[PDB]
DNA sequence: ATATGACGCT
DNA sequence: AGCGTCAT
């Protein structure tokens, strides 16, 4: 394997929610602006932000009234709410939009609502005898960075972006249809058209990755953003890893990262080289001291599992603060407003996608638990119908409420979740 | 007081 | 089945 089988590519669209609000209010282009979810409390909490309002700080996770203050000209769209809670049915349009496009192109996953994984590999042989040994030019690719090129014997960003796209294609072997970095470059040249085509059909720009595994394209991705992509040659990994902190990596990012500095006593991806996969597994897993044995070597196995359609359907959300839930009428009341967005988008689901979900997952979170679900219980669903539903999730929790008068309603709820899985085809 | 889906483990 | 972890 040597981590270069695959060829695999992550494109990611740019502030997503931003652009689809950017492309509908148009003086909302080319604008330092956010959107926004709920207006009450200061203003409406931030999810995604255009690249010109991150200039004066704007982040996401922060109060609109709070990046007023960090930005004064930065417009705000509101997510569409309904029944008191988030319809983001807009942005999932343009998903489905945008990967309608990518498909044309290589069997993809959705990774997230604005990212999708590509297996180029089957591709990328399906064009090389097809062009006897074309010259590959740089005209093909006019947005590629190659990640650590140019080496070296006055240049503004563009300048430097010319020339590391020569040295790849100097030192490119058009004849050796069997070397991996020159797969690499068909696939980008792919993606450059990929990406030239999600534009010119949805106006939408992306940023990409393409590499060898999942985890460099991801990686890879992030690095020339926006509007660009880039290209981690198995070359580039020794240069980009040595200074690439681990917590960057996917999968990485959470505790398991976390206590492989704290275990190890390093910082960056080159520096968990220097230990045996027998070594390593003693410190973590044993299918950890493995995978990181890997990974650090620019080699990853987890396949580009085709699959363009989520295998959940959820509705949730959260009642922080003073607003927690204490009353079994209230309790009541937003699992049936759960229940019926939930319907909505189910039917949206079997007409389009022909399957229907069969159990339900009800899942509350309480005021104190350190957990997201301290509580998941996974029942039957027949009907898509909200009222049967929302009973349904209702008797399900009922009986962890401690309130001895079963009007009111103890421990507080923060969250709740309803989710709809195991989708048969139908 | 920063709405969602994927998966792993038991 | 039901928790815990990771992610956008
Ligand atoms: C991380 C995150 C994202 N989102 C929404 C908003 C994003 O616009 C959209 C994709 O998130 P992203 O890919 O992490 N960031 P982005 O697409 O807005 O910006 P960019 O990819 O860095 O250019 O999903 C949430 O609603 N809650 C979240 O916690
Ligand atoms: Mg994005």
């Amino acid at each position: 394997a040597t981590g270069q089988d695959r060829v695999v590519a992550l494109v990611d669209m740019d502030c997503f929610f931003v652009q689809v609000e950017q492309r509908q209010n148009p003086h909302l282009r080319n604008k330092p602006c956010a959107v926004v979810q709920y207006k009450s409390w200061k203003g409406g909490g931030i999810i995604a932000v255009s690249y010109e309002a991150r200039a004066f700080g704007v982040t996401r996770s922060m109060w609109a009234d709070d990046a007023k203050k960090l930005c004064p000209d930065l417009l705000l769209a509101q997510v569409r709410e309904s029944r008191g809670k988030a319809n983001l049915t807009k942005y999932r349009e343009a998903s489905v939009e945008v990967m309608e496009i990518m498909s044309r192109f290589a069997v993809i996953e959705r990774a997230s609502i604005d990212e999708a994984y590509v297996d180029l590999t089957s591709a990328v042989q399906e064009r090389l005898q097809k062009l006897q040994g074309q010259p590959i030019s740089a005209d093909l690719l006019p947005s590629t960075y190659i990640e650590g090129l140019p080496q070296g014997p006055t240049v503004q960003k563009e300048g430097m972006r010319k020339q590391g796209l020569f040295q790849w294609l100097d030192s490119l072997q058009i004849d050796n249809l069997t070397s991996p970095d020159l797969q690499l470059t068909v696939g980008a040249v792919i993606v450059e058209e990929m990406r030239a085509a999600i534009e010119r059909e949805t106006g939408f720009q992306c940023s990409a990755g393409i590499s060898h595994n999942k985890v460099l394209a991801k990686l890879a991705c992030g690095l020339n953003k926006p509007n660009r992509q880039t290209l981690v040659s198995h070359g580039s990994v020794p240069q980009l890893f040595s200074q690439m902190p681990i917590r960057k990596i996917r999968s990485l990012g959470g505790k398991l990262g976390a206590s492989v500095i704290e275990i190890l006593g390093i910082e960056y991806m080159g520096e968990l080289t220097q230990f045996t996969e027998s070594q390593l597994q003693s410190h973590f897993g044993e299918k950890n001291g493995s995978w990181l044995y890997a990974m650090c070597r620019g080699i990853e196995h987890d396949p580009v599992k085709p699959r363009q359609l989520p295998k959940t359907i959820g509705c949730s959300k959260n009642f922080p603060g003073k607003t927690a839930l204490a009353t079994r009428e209230q309790v009541q009341w937003w699992l049936l407003q759960l229940a019926q967005e939930l319907e909505e988008r189910l039917t949206k689901d079997r007409n389009d996608n022909d399957r229907v979900a069969t159990q339900l997952v009800v899942s509350i979170r309480v005021q104190g638990d350190k957990r997201l679900s301290s509580l998941r219980r996974c029942c039957a669903l027949t009907r898509y119908d909200a009222h049967k539903m929302s009973h349904d999730a209702f008797t399900v929790i009922k009986n962890c409420n401690t309130s001895g008068i079963q009007t009111e309603w103890s421990p507080p709820l923060t969250m709740l979740f309803l989710c709809a899985t195991k989708f048969s085809a139908s």
